């Protein structure tokens, strides 16, 4: 219902990915074409589209997720990850599947950022809503009501959620953005957190990743991480 598996047939390994902000794991179905031999879990929030039964925490949320991934996939080694938001919810299912004895081989982080180090900049749906209309997004249709509520309670569990630190081997893929900032640092994370971290480059601006335009380099970024 909410985990779609791609390249289902493939027999060169098998990725998980968790939906970004937005709440739907659509944007990487563009991926199956660019890793055809990866089996590709994509995990879309069950409450999209709905005002009540939320998660009250981000660990509630990804321990969920868990327990899809191993009916999924029952044995490991575990590639997880996810764009922005779902690279977050990635984390905390890796800290939990390791504490339970579970091996994961990589941790995909996609210009995923800590929100719970950064500032309250303004008010938080009046800001949801101007980003969507900057993206060509009708915040007042009825697509844009779910996306709104959407991005509004995964940031607030964002935010809410301290990341614990994590030994195991992480990738994160950053935009071109930061120059002489460090772009570990920049993004709200540091070493402390990530030990075993290897930054990698992604051409391209935070909300584009997933164009059709980007996909191939994007799809590339991915493929060094994981090899
Ligand atoms: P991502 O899934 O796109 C992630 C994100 C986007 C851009 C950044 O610079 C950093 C992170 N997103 C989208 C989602 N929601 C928000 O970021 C909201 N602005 C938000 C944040 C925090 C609260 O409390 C409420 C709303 C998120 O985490
Ligand atoms: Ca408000
Ligand atoms: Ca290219």
């Amino acid at each position: 219902a909410y985990v779609h598996t791609l390249n289902p047939e493939a027999t060169g390994g098998a990725l998980v990915l968790v939906h970004p902000g937005e709440g739907l794991a659509l944007p990487y179905h563009g991926l199956a074409p660019l890793l055809p031999d990866v089996r590709l879990h994509v995990l879309s929030d069950p409450r999209f589209g709905q005002s009540d039964n939320r998660f009250a925490t981000l660990a509630e949320m990804a321990t969920r997720y868990v327990e899809w991934v191993r009916t999924t996939e029952p044995e490991g080694p575990y590639r997880l990850g996810g764009w922005s938001f779902g690279g977050v919810v990635a984390l905390e299912m890796a800290s939990q599947m390791t504490a339970h004895g579970d091996e994961v081989s990589d941790l995909l982080l996609v210009d995923s950022h800590n929100l719970n180090a950064a500032p309250r900049t303004g008010d938080p749906r009046e800001g949801v809503r101007q980003r969507l209309v900057e993206l060509g997004v009708d915040p007042d249709s009825p697509e844009g009501v779910d996306v709104v509520e959407e991005l509004l309670h995964n940031g607030a569990l964002a935010a809410q959620y301290a990341p614990p630190a994590y030994r195991g081997r992480v990738s994160l893929l950053v935009t071109p953005t930061d120059g002489d900032r460090d772009a570990v640092r920049a993004r709200g994370w540091d070493r402390a957190l990530l030990p075993d971290l290897v930054v990698e480059p992604v051409p391209g601006a935070h909300e584009r990743l997933f164009d059709e335009e980007h996909l191939s380099d994007t799809a590339d970024a991915i493929r060094r991480a994981l090899g």
